């Protein structure tokens, strides 16, 4: 945790964590406007990032073999 910056910018920030959404997804498999901002903060991503993450995960309209779920 630190702040402040001038001319020469400090080293670049580390990569985000998708684990937060990965677990939550398989855990509940339901994105909520309330869990959107809460999760995004964990994965260190933008509110839009999480929205696209789940949206992309969801079953898109297309021809698929047939994944066994239950």
């Amino acid at each position: 945790g630190s702040s402040g910056s001038s001319g020469p910018l400090p080293i670049p920030p580390p990569p985000p964590d998708i684990q937060p959404l990965e677990r939550y997804w398989a855990a509940h498999q339901q994105l909520r406007e309330t869990d959107i901002p809460q999760l995004s903060q964990a994965s260190r991503l933008s509110t839009q990032q999480v929205l696209d993450w789940f949206d992309s995960r969801l079953p898109q309209p297309a021809e698929v073999s047939g994944p066994s779920s239950g």
